[PDB]
């Protein structure tokens, strides 16, 4: 429980609680740094979908161990709070790397999109959907591989720039939305901007719903092609929208230089290497958050929420 963890830093904040950087104190894994995520039970239980959703996240981070998905090392509770201990992803938000770098070289984008396309594959086999591939929602670990992290209540629910039309029309949707999203993510990577904007939210949607795609000349034919098959407004036919799913996608010429087995084993050199002078090094995050002093102010429905990662 809470006592074992010393709050080193604030890494993220929101309506529902906070994400803390903390070093464990007692027992082995003593000294080891983690990320602590704390939700107020208060704000979750007064809504229906919120509670199920928090619980889904709880059960998904357990059912799903996979190279490219934030792990759960402990989970537990108290009075009015919810605690998850995740590995601490010092690589920060893909969002940040994209700002620091401004734009990505193709084979740079290719490496991230590849790794990501594998977590969707994995996720889709457990009949799980990720919905949102904004760079904000994607993190890097210490060695700089990708980590999908957001499976629960979101951090507020943010920009819509990376949402397929079927979600924005609420017409009903499936695992296909992810491939639309992946395309939008890709396009942004290669051009420095989401495929649709967007004086404002209202107009952005109109674009995402109505406008023709815009493929700059400096885009290689394969990339021009992926973007087009992935940003398909008709879902039935959006690449990846078939029984083969992730497979249909990974098998596009864009990904011809990818060794899926080495990639999965984290043996492909990440295009960028988090610069860490230490385990707790946070110079990859945003001193907007890291500056602040880390404080944890003090018939439930969250049964056997507690959790402990098997060996270790
Ligand atoms: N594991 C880490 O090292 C680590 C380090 C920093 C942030 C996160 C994080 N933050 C997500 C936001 N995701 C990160 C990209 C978009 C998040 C989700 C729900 C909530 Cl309520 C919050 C909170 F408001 F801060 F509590 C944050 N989620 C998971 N691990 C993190």
């Amino acid at each position: 429980r809470p006592e074992c963890f010393e709050l080193l830093r604030v890494l993220g904040k929101g309506g529902y609680g906070k994400v803390f950087q903390v070093r464990k104190v007692t027992g082995a894994n003593t000294g080891k740094i983690f990320a602590m995520k704390v939700l107020k039970k208060a704000m979750i239980v007064r809504n229906a979908k919120d509670t199920a959703h928090t619980k889904a996240e709880r059960n998904i981070l357990e059912e799903v161990k996979h190279p490219f998905i934030v792990d759960l090392i402990y989970a537990f509770q108290t009075g009015g709070k919810l605690y998850l201990i995740l590995e601490y992803l010092s690589g920060g938000e893909l969002f940040m790397q994209l700002e620091r770098e401004g734009i990505f070289m193709e084979d740079t984008a290719c490496f991230y999109l590849a790794e990501i396309s594998m977590a969707l594959g994995h996720l889709h086999q457990k009949g799980i959907i990720y919905r949102d591939l904004k760079p904000e929602n994607i993190m890097l670990n210490h060695q700089g591989h990708v980590k999908l992290t957001d499976f629960g209540l979101c951090k507020e629910c943010g920009t819509i720039e990376y949402m397929a039309p079927e979600i924005l029309m609420r017409s009903g949707h499936n695992r296909a939305v992810d491939w639309w999203s992946l395309g939008a993510l890709m396009y942004d990577m290669l051009t420095g901007a989401p495929p649709f904007t967007g004086e404002n939210r209202k107009k952005t949607i109109d674009k995402i719903l109505k406008c023709k795609l815009n493929l700059p000349p400096y885009l290689t034919q394969e990339a021009r092609d992926l973007l087009k098959k992935l940003l398909k407004r008709n879902a039935a036919s959006r690449l990846g929208a078939g029984p083969g799913d992730a497979g249909e996608v990974q098998a596009h010429p864009f990904f011809r230089h990818i060794n899926w087995e080495e990639l999965l084993a984290r043996k492909v050199e990440p295009p960028f290497k988090p610069l860490l002078q230490s385990e707790e090094d946070v110079s990859q995050f945003d001193s907007k958050f890291t500056r602040q002093t880390p404080v944890d102010s003090p018939n439930q429905v969250f049964l056997g929420f507690e959790y402990v990662a098997p060996s270790v």
